[PDB]
């Protein structure tokens, strides 16, 4: 039996270059996975300008990225979604798309794939007066492909109502795939992303009911780890939620990974070890994938003396970098962990700071007299807590140290960003426990730079709506 584990580039935002998808061929092959699907959203001949034919030098890309591929034995499809402004009773159309795909084959590629995600509902005039529904025009023109290529080993379908939420009224009730799961050849394999866009578990009913719909098992298209729905997000923690039970039932997974290419090391260890298992311990699977993570750090950038100054008791030491242990790496993953969810530590810290917070006006200001109790105990944890702040401040300033900056430089603002407004929360919390003796207001310097916050996005998000 043969099952598909991969990854998915189909995410916006700048895409990824020719050394990068080379590197994760070698990882993937050391992870003994096996798919890779090319469908980025942002590049013009893929979806927007799809009926143009590729260039020499776009050849030449092409070509040696499907020859290194099958270097590593790791399957490639190349996908296409031509949704947004494909004819269907045009035959011009249907030529235009085998020509697209005959070039594509003439490259040495193997596998098809053709995308509706993420357009209307709505058809042309013309279309109107020949098929009797969306979904109809939409599995003709799939099954034509299909019967044109050849019948290949490996081909996938995106159905428009690619998820639960945008199925009317519910998925077993949908018209849309009743007449896709009937019309629809049996040699093509259907993609699906659970009952949301970003599924937060998925359980083993839903995807029976789509099974019993379909007929056939799906392809999950899993959004776990996307970022491109607010960008401002980063993840880092294993892949969490998804119940082993669906490995024999599912005819493969697919991840999207996130827009930085080297913050998806552990998405896909993690993705990895979950198929491997069950040809699962989400914490024990985020364990090993940073400790196999912490080796591609290297060591710091020391000074080389491979005549040099050796200091004496009274000179100023030689600038030392301490190297990257696994407790920054594991500060790091809890403090970008989950779409749903923080880590451990971050969840623990944003509790502890909301808690010193509410009870601030307790000892703030002339305490004494007051219960000597509540003011210890207000003090240690804020102590607890500034030691927390300074452990972030530290893992950042260790990171920066790296010899291979690869690595950070690809995700320097947000651990930037986060590490900045760790050291502004411990400047407030220092400010609260010497109210009592200091009745300076709460000031960096001489001014608030907190007050800008994120400029525009922060002053907007100020004034959303909040459960207190």
């Amino acid at each position: 039996r043969r099952f598909l584990c991969g990854v998915v580039e189909g995410f916006y935002g700048r895409p990824w270059v020719m050394e990068q998808r080379k590197e994760l061929f070698r990882r993937l092959q050391k992870w003994e996975l096996n798919t890779y699907l090319y469908a980025p959203k942002d590049d013009y001949k893929h979806r927007m300008f799809w009926r143009e034919m590729y260039s020499v030098e776009e050849a030449e890309q092409l070509m040696t990225l499907i020859s290194a591929a099958r270097e590593y034995e790791i399957e490639f499809i190349y996908a296409i979604s031509p949704g947004l402004d494909i004819t269907f009773s045009n035959p011009k159309e249907v030529s235009t798309l085998k020509r697209k795909l005959d070039q594509v084959s003439q490259f040495g590629c193997r596998s098809f794939a053709l995308l509706f995600d993420d357009i209307d509902h709505n058809m042309c005039a013309a279309d109107k007066e020949v098929f009797s529904s969306f979904a109809h025009a939409q599995v003709s023109i799939t099954n034509e492909i299909y019967q044109y290529l050849g019948e290949p080993e490996t081909f996938l379908f995106c159905p428009t109502e690619y998820c639960g939420t945008f199925c009317y009224p519910n998925v077993s009730q949908s018209p849309y795939l009743r007449t896709v799961g009937e019309k629809l050849l049996p040699g093509i394999e259907v993609l699906w992303t659970g009952p949301k866009v970003v599924s937060k578990e998925i359980p083993v009913e839903s995807i029976e009911e789509v099974s019993k719909i379909i007929k056939r098992a799906p392809v999950i298209w899993d959004n776990i780890h996307a970022n491109d729905y607010d960008q401002k997000r980063l993840f880092l923690g294993p892949y969490k939620g998804r119940s082993t039970e669906l490995i024999p039932r599912l005819k493969g997974v697919l991840t999207n990974p996130n827009c930085e290419f080297e913050a998806n090391y552990v998405a896909i260890h993690t993705l990895a070890t979950w198929y491997k298992s069950n040809m699962y311990s989400p914490q024990m699977a985020l364990k090993l994938a940073l400790t196999e993570w912490l080796q591609e750090f290297g060591v710091p950038h020391q000074y080389s003396s491979r005549e040099q100054f050796v200091p004496g008791p009274n000179e100023k030491p030689l600038y030392t970098a301490e190297p990257v242990t696994l407790e920054d790496l594991q500060l790091l993953a809890d403090l970008f962990y989950l779409p749903y969810e923080h880590g451990p530590k971050g969840a623990q810290m944003l509790r502890e700071f909301q808690w010193l917070r509410a009870n601030s006006s307790v000892v703030s200001v002339n305490c004494k007299g007051k219960d000597s109790e509540k003011i210890e105990e207000w003090r240690s944890r804020a102590a607890k807590f500034e030691e927390m702040c300074g452990l972030v401040m530290g893992m950042f300033t260790r990171l920066s140290n790296c010899a291979n900056r690869t690595i950070l430089y690809d995700m320097y603002s947000y651990v930037w960003d986060i590490k900045s407004i760790m050291s502004m929360v411990k400047s407030f919390v220092q400010w609260l426990g010497c109210r009592s003796h200091s009745s300076a207001q709460f000031l960096i310097g001489d001014q608030e730079p907190w007050a800008f916050r994120g400029g525009l996005a922060g002053e907007f998000q100020r004034l959303l709506p909040i459960d207190g």
